[PDB]
C-alpha cells in the first residue's frame, strides 16, 4: 500500500466529523421533511420555514446533492429529494435512530479516546456528565439524555435482529431461560412470544435500577405470569437453577479476563447438558474484509464511550473461551451482512455451547 | 442514486467520528511513533510502553491493520508499519497538525451545529468556552487550546501557499498594497519579503484591538519603515489611497449579501485601474466531483465551529459577484492538482480583478 494511498485515506477520515454532522443536521433541522412534503421549494422558501438564512440553508444541503440524496435545479433553485425519495420512513428511522446515538453517546466523547484508553476509564462522561467511576450502563439510570438515546436504539437493534436469534436457538417445553444482561426485558418478552410452552419460566438479569421499568414492559406485553426480573452485577454471581442462558450484546464489552468471569459465572449457575446461546459482534477472520464495519466503529465506542475496556472478538476466539470455560460448542452461525439492511453497523455471530465441565 | 446505495453510504457517515479518532488516538496514544522506532513489538510489550492495557492496544490498531496503515502477524503477534512505512515525516506532520486543529476547533462544537445553523451563532463555542458571540477569530485572544490548535497551523499553511500568491500576482515598483483583514501583519511582512523594490510601502487593515500587535511584528521583521497599520471595520469604508488590495481567506467568512458590501467597499476605496487579488477556497462547478473535498468539510467548519455563517462559493460565483461590483477579471486559477499532497482539504483559487466602473 502507498504512501500517497495512505494520505488519501486519512483525508477521508479527516472529514468525518464534518460529514456525520452536516447529515444528521439536515433532518434534525427538518430541511429534508421539508423537501419531502414540499417538492421544488428555494433555499429562501426552505430557510423561512425551518427558521435559518437561506445561505446556511443553501451550504449544508450541498454534500446532499454531491452524495446524490438531494438533487438542485441550477435554473429554478429548486430541491426535490433523489436517493432519499425511494427509502422507506421505516429505513430512515432506523438509520436515525443510530445516528442520533452515536451523536448523544460517541461524538462528543470520542474527544477523550486517548485519555480513556490511558486510565482504562471514560474520561468522556466524566468531562460532560461529573461521572467519576463506572460505565455508561452505570450512569443512564441518572441521565435522561443518555438513557434515552442508548435504550431506545439497543431496543430497535434486538427487535430487528431477535427473530433470527430465537429461529436458530433451541427452547424446549417448560424451559427455565435467564436472560443474562436482559436490560428492560425485550429479550424476556422475545423468548415468551416465539418459545411460549406451558411451564415456560424467563428471567431478565440486569442493574437492580431497571426493575420496575422490566415489569412493566411484562406488563404491556401481557407476560407477567412467564417472565420476571432480578437485580445483580454479574460479577457478583449469575442466578442459578436455569436450564438455558441467553447473553445478546454483552460479551463485547469485556476485555477477555471479565468475559471469562462472566462465562465461568454462567458455567457455576449451569448443570451438565445446561445450554449458553450468545449473540455478539464478531470481527471477521480476514479483518481487511469491507462487508463487516464492526472494527470502524466498536473499539472506540466501547473503549472511549461506554466501557473503558472490551471490543469485539473473531468467532474463534469466542469458541477458543467457551471450551477454556467447560463448554462444548454446538452452533456457530456468523450473520450475512448483504441480508441486512445497508445503514446496519453491527454484524452478530449465535454461539450456542452445552456444559460438559 | 438507489435506496440501497442511499442506506449504505449512510453507514459510511455513521462511523466517521470513531473512524476519526481511533486514527488520531493511535499517533496521540505514541503508538506508531513506538512501532515505527521498535519494529516487531507486541500488545502487551507496546501496552507497558505507553501505560494502556494491551487488550486496549489490540483494538485500537486493529483499524489501522484493517486500512493496511500497520501489519500484524497471526503468529508472534508482532505489530510493524505498512502503509505508514514510505509516508515522509513532513507529510505527516501536517496532516497530524490538520487533524488535531478539527479535534479542538470542530469534534465537539458540530454536536450543536443544528442550533448553530438556527441562530447563526457558534453554540459549540458558547456550551464549552462560555463565548457569548462572536466568531473563532475573537475567542482565540482569551482561549489558549483554540489559539494552539488553530492560530499556529493556519501560520505554517500560510507560508507554504504564500509563494503559490505572490509567484501569481503582480506588484510593480512604487506599489501602494493594503492587504485586507491582514490580521497582525504577517501578509503585509511575506508581501514587502516577495515583492521588495523602490517606493513599496503595504498597510494591514483589521480590527483596532490588533494595532499594537502589528507595529511589533513589523519592528521585529525589521520593515516598519515599509509596512503600517490602520484600524476599522470593512463595513464602515475600505481606506483610500491604495493601488493594489489582497484579499487571502476572507471572503469565505461571509454570505453573499456582505461579499458584495465588501466588494463595493473596496471599489470605492480604488482608482479606476486600482487591482484587487483574492485568495479563497472555492467549490467545484460541477458539485459532485470527489477530488475537492470542500463541500465534505467547510458547510459545517464555517457555520458550526469559526463564524456560524458564511462558506465557500464556486470560483464562477466569484467572479460574477467582482463584474457585479465594477471589476473586469483578469486571472482565474487552481493550484496545480498533482503538487498538491492528497493528505490537503482545501482547495484554492486566486482571482485577480481591475477596477473598470
Ligand atoms: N455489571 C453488569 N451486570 C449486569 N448487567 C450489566 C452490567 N454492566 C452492564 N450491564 C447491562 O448489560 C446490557 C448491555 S446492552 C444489551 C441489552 C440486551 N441483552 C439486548 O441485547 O438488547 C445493559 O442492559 C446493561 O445494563
Ligand atoms: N469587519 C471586519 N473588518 C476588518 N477585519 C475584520 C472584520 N471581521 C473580521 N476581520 C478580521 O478578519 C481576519 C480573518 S483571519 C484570516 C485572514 C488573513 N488575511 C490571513 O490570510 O491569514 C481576522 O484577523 C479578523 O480580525
Amino acid at each position: 500500500m502507498t504512501s500517497e494511498a495512505t494520505l488519501a485515506r486519512f483525508r477521508e477520515y479527516m472529514v468525518g466529523p464534518s460529514r456525520f454532522m452536516t447529515l444528521l443536521s439536515c433532518f434534525e433541522l427538518g430541511l429534508v421533511d421539508q423537501i419531502r412534503d414540499n417538492p421544488g421549494l428555494t433555499a429562501a422558501e426552505l430557510g423561512e420555514a425551518i427558521g435559518a438564512k437561506a445561505d446556511a440553508v443553501e451550504q449544508l444541503l450541498l454534500l446532499l446533492v454531491k452524495e446524490g440524496f438531494v438533487a438542485h435545479d441550477e435554473a429554478s433553485g429548486a430541491y426535490v429529494l433523489d436517493g432519499l425519495a425511494d427509502v422507506a420512513a421505516g429505513d430512515l428511522k432506523r438509520a436515525l435512530a443510530y445516528m442520533n446515538m452515536i451523536k448523544v453517546v460517541a461524538l462528543r466523547q470520542l474527544f477523550h479516546l486517548t485519555e480513556s484508553a490511558q486510565t482504562g476509564t471514560l474520561v468522556g462522561l466524566k468531562e460532560l456528565y461529573g461521572v467519576t467511576e463506572g460505565t455508561l450502563y452505570g450512569a443512564v439510570a441518572e441521565h435522561r439524555d443518555l438513557r434515552d438515546a442508548w435504550s431506545n436504539l439497543m431496543n430497535t437493534v434486538t427487535a430487528n435482529i431477535d427473530p433470527w436469534f430465537f429461529g436458530n436457538v433451541d427452547v424446549p417445553a417448560g424451559a427455565r431461560v435467564l436472560d443474562l444482561a436482559g436490560n428492560t426485558g425485550l429479550g424476556a418478552i422475545h423468548t415468551v412470544a416465539h418459545k411460549a410452552s406451558p411451564g415456560l419460566q424467563v428471567t431478565t438479569f440486569d442493574l437492580p435500577e431497571k426493575e420496575q421499568e422490566a415489569l412493566a414492559n411484562f406488563k404491556a406485553h401481557g407476560v407477567a405470569e412467564s417472565c420476571s426480573f432480578i437485580g445483580g452485577d454479574v460479577f457478583d454471581g449469575v442466578p442459578k437453577g436455569f436450564d438455558i442462558v441467553l447473553i445478546k450484546h454483552f460479551l463485547d464489552m469485556f476485555d477477555k479476563d471479565d468475559v471469562i468471569r462472566i462465562l465461568q459465572g454462567v458455567n457455576q449457575a449451569l448443570e451438565v447438558g445446561g445450554q449458553v446461546n450468545i449473540m455478539v459482534p464478531v470481527y471477521p477472520e480476514d479483518i481487511t474484509d469491507t462487508d463487516n464495519y464492526n472494527v470502524d466503529f466498536f473499539p472506540a465506542f466501547f473503549i472511549g464511550c461506554t466501557m473503558g475496556q472490551g471490543g469485539p472478538q473473531k468467532l474463534s476466539a469466542y469458541q477458543s473461551w467457551l471450551e477454556e470455560c467447560g463448554f462444548k460448542v454446538t452452533k456457530a452461525i456468523t450473520k450475512n451482512a448483504a441480508e441486512v439492511p445497508p445503514d446496519v453497523i453491527p454484524v452478530q455471530a449465535i454461539i450456542s455451547a452445552t456444559k460438559v465441565v
